[PDB]
């Protein structure tokens, strides 16, 4: 499953999805092209509906005859205005009963045989309908600011510490002359491109992060969480869009694998086929893990980096999941004002929004002597659109209920907390002094009470 | 390069790798192989050297009859005493300057086509060499037991703790009851088989323990080293046994890579061309990494966990590696006895030896309620054998030192300081209660003071 076709079925609701699609500067048609998709794919099942009632109708009319000790029949040769019926889906049980054994015998194969035919139509219709529901976006909110480029676009909604001061080495020179930091023929010739060898303090302060950054979620409440590196390709198509396959996911071999760009999708993943009937609390994950990114100075922006994530499943009732997503970058506020780093704070463009974030936040904080803000957290409000990849339902779940009207999918967030490589680089940008980079002080504890790693 | 082929060249070093392969129940027929393709191979080198030689005559000749302005010749056809003498290496310098211009450029291609054989014998040798080299173990230390099974094999060195102590539930059932821990059909069928999840209390211990680990490491001179978690297939094999590849190393492709078994490896081959003049102080490594393991209940063996590893390069000089070794196991002690885990050292006897191992002890911790002794560490010293097939050199070169005679290669050992996962086994089997999993006290200032782990 990509998306559930209910919203598309609706008039009010395909609707909706067009009028997200133009505020999303996205194709309207895709909706139109996955209804008539669907409308095949329907013509699919209710032919194969019919003929798998009217083998049953076969079977016991044989049965019958047979207990009757009625003759077999002069025949097995079906009338063209039974074949026809069949394929139209108008052939009675009644007509089918008028048949000698030889034909409903016959009449089986043949009636076996188009539901061999029509599954093969409705998986080419269901290939069809799913490469045009990964171009569909997820129904914006309503406070989405509407525009195509980041750089005009985006809207700085909170600002916090000093945001203009200047520093003298950028966290590439920084690193460099601490010693701590090997990017050279050393590392690339053997593990290539973008990889790196991380020495001393700095894996000192790596390692002080992530147990912070982790303690920091525990405190509010999160459960941590330690995935697997490893997704199968079907799984992972769930969690992921085609582009991430090609671009960012490594494959892993030795039955096909790959590897995890953040622990939100093996988070997201646990949640597969899952039925929550109520969330009086949400679900709260704190996902650690090395994430693996192909890419297709410094360590700003490398293969391989640590990081820390907030995961939430919640309720899909009440407009919860947007009080989760206030909580949510407030959270990723509150950690980087703990760690004593300006920033801003944007809510992302329509345009520039991945297609499952309803809403987004990235918390972009200052780097003093590369000059600029840069993008170290990333909040989004994924509302019911991971829910619907990876079947995580909501709400009643009792026997007897027929096919629904309105299925409920739980709601489901994902928020940066700390991106371990990109905040080291800009601890170093922001603590730096002639002799070294000063430890901010939460993170004391957390590496021996270290103060300061200094330039070699 | 897989060894240097010079203890093999010498009569005394070829008896001391001949009683070595008998002493670990290999082979020592092998040594004579090599000898017999290094043989062969110094001929063809003989062959190049003088044929080398002979195309600097030519061209030399030619240059000097041009200037001379001599007329070309006769004929290009070469006298067949000419061939005959330089197919033997016999060909002299005075019998090349007799002839003509067209002879001597004739003869200066041939010599070349000539060249061209002899370098394609001499890597078809240098192949069927390595090959050899490969089944060839490290020179045994004199205290290794001999013995092929390791059942029965192995010395028992020292014992720590109560290693006949009982206990409840072994550490499956309790990871079960914590509900910390999921190994079921929602890990598995999303990351395939031996995969898992951690969760809360868990995550907490595995960061405890990761951080405990590096400073207790940090404490004693090493320095953490955090490596990229890929290797190319060339430097790989430098690191790795031919049987790795088949049995324990995922490849990862988006140049085709190989996920890292352990820290190991990528710090072994972080030393690859390097030359050290002198050691006078070891390099002392923290190795901190997830490591990936194919291995073609619980947590016990899995694919994917974290180690942090005590990694040396030291010396060839003094035996100075052997103090190393004894320094190596005694951390690994001495954190176990911090943790107070009971457990036996076992010296590892001669026929179970790796090959780059000339000795190796491994700290076996007792699991209460599981009843045995598990290995939990590995320290061996590998001497020069690493350094030889990654070439990392030690002392004088050859050239202008008379006293210099042998190329000296550094000593390289690696030890387990800490396999996270299997280490959180054995302390929830050791540290158990009838309410949940007590925190080992060095532990509780690394998770929040956290003194214990509640059963669900
Ligand atoms: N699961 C969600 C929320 O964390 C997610 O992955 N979003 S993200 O923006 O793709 O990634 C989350 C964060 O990861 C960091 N990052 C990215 C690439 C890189 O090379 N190094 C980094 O440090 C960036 O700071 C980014 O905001
Ligand atoms: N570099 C050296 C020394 O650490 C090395 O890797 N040796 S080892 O024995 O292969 O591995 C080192 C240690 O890794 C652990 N291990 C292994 C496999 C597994 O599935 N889970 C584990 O926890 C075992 O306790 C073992 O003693
Ligand atoms: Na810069
Ligand atoms: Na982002
Ligand atoms: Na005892
Ligand atoms: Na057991
Ligand atoms: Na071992
Ligand atoms: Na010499």
């Amino acid at each position: 499953m990509v998306l559930d076709i209910q919203l598309f079925r609706d008039e009010t609701g395909a609707n909706i999805i067009r009028e997200s699609q133009r505020r999303r500067f996205a194709d309207p048609d895709i909706v139109d092209a996955i209804i008539e998709a669907d409308k095949k794919w329907r013509r699919t099942q209710f032919l194969t509906e019919a003929s798998k009632k009217l083998i049953n109708i076969c079977s016991k009319a044989v049965g019958a005859k047979k207990k009757a000790k009625e003759a077999d029949g002069d025949t097995s040769e079906i009338p063209p205005q039974v074949k026809e019926a069949y394929e139209n889906g108008t052939l009675k049980g009644e007509q089918v009963e008028q048949l000698c054994v030889l034909q409903l015998k016959q009449l089986s194969k043949d009636l076996s045989d188009q539901v061999a035919g029509l599954a093969k139509e409705a998986q080419q219709l269901e290939e069809e309908r799913d490469k045009l529901m990964l171009n569909v976006g997820n129904i914006l909110h309503e406070s989405v600011p509407i525009a195509q480029d980041e750089e005009t676009g985006n809207t700085v909604v909170r600002t916090f510490g000093n945001t203009t001061k200047r520093a003298k080495l950028n966290h590439v020179s920084i690193m460099e002359r601490l010693g701590m930091m090997d990017t050279s023929k050393a590392v690339t010739s053997m593990a290539g491109g973008r990889s790196y060898v991380l020495k001393g303090g700095l894996v000192q302060l790596q390692v002080a992060l992530v147990s912070y950054s982790l303690d920091f979620l525990v405190k509010r409440g999160y459960t941590p969480f330690y995935p697997p590196f490893f997704l199968n390709r079907d799984v992972m198509g769930e969690v992921a869009q085609l582009s991430q396959f090609d671009e960012e996911l490594y494959q892993v071999s030795g039955d096909k694998k790959y590897l995890i760009a953040t622990s939100e999708m093996p988070i997201a993943a646990y949640h597969r086929g899952r039925w929550f009937t109520e969330l009086k609390e949400p679900l709260k994950y704190a996902g650690m893990s090395t994430c693996f990114r192909k890419e297709a100075l410094g360590i700003f922006r490398v293969h391989q980096f640590d990081k820390i994530e907030q995961f939430v499943v919640c309720s899909p009732r009440q407009e919860e999941s947007w009080r989760h997503l206030e909580d949510m970058i407030t959270t990723s506020e509150e950690f980087n004002k703990s760690l004593g780093l300006p920033y801003r704070v944007v809510n992302i463009c329509s345009g520039a929004l991945n297609n499952a974030a309803a809403k987004k936040y990235d918390l972009e904080a200052w780097f003093p002597a590369s000059g600029a803000f840069r993008e170290l957290v990333s909040c989004s409000n994924c509302t019911d659109y991971q829910s619907q990849s990876v079947n995580c339902r909501y709400g009643p779940n009792l026997r007897g209920t027929a096919a629904q009207n309105v299925k409920e999918y739980c709601h489901m967030l994902n928020g940066t907390l700390c991106a371990i490589t990109r905040t080291m680089c800009c601890i170093c940008e922001n603590y730096q002094t002639e002799e070294g980079v000063v430890i901010p002080d939460v993170l004391r504890p957390y590496m021996m009470g270290i103060e300061m790693i200094r330039f070699e």
